[PDB]
């Protein structure tokens, strides 16, 4: 499988890029939210668990 294997974007993870981030993708009050409140669940997976694969 080629998912994209890029641990150095620790910021938009993987599918924070722009998948279901449109609700996270304004930290108010919380954390960055970007992630963990637009994801929370693969905001972690910023390339290291690269294997997701397919």
């Amino acid at each position: 499988a080629q998912p994209k294997c890029n641990p150095n974007l620790h910021y938009w993870t993987t599918q924070d890029e722009g998948a279901a981030i449109g609700l996270a993708w304004i930290p108010y009050f919380g954390p960055a939210a970007e992630g963990i409140y637009a994801e929370g669940l693969m905001h972690n997976q910023d390339g290291l668990i690269c294997g997701l694969r397919q």
